[PDB]
């Protein structure tokens, strides 16, 4: 009954809707994410604010796409958002 | 937006509302991250179904947990409950 792990049935909710690209549904290549993302959020792409981190892993699933990743893997990938536009108060701001 | 995005916030919430006893905002210690999950979750951890995980990462966490982890940490922590429940079918169940 918390909130925090509602959370995960969020990921869930899209990662299984487009899952078995790959050949098994409970992994997911690196750039099918790359395209649900950008198809379901739209928002957290210009909420990013640390450019160096987004840069490097732009070009990281750039590279990687045609690997392969799970739930815990795309988890991490949406969680470089959050970095990106919170914990950017590392520094002076 | 999309339900996806919604899902960090969650764990912003209770993150953040122990966050600080590591020095920082967004930094907190494993032991932290331990307590807080089982005292506001208390249902995933019978959702585990994969014994060979939460053996290798309780004990982690035991031994690690005078350590320091980040939001970003603190999710990839979440989600290893997510694989012991619904990756659990890699093999026979």
């Amino acid at each position: 009954g918390s909130e925090l792990e509602t959370a995960m049935e969020t990921l869930i909710n899209v990662f299984h809707a487009h899952s078995g690209k790959e050949g098994d549904k409970y992994k997911l290549s690196k750039k099918e994410l790359k395209e649900l993302l950008q198809t379901e959020l739209s928002g957290f792409l210009d909420a990013q604010k640390d450019v160096d981190a987004v840069d490097k892993v732009m070009k990281e699933l750039d590279e990687n796409g045609d690997g392969e990743v799970d739930f815990q893997e795309y988890v991490v990938l949406v969680a470089a958002l959050t970095v990106a536009c919170n914990n950017f108060f590392w520094e002076n701001s």
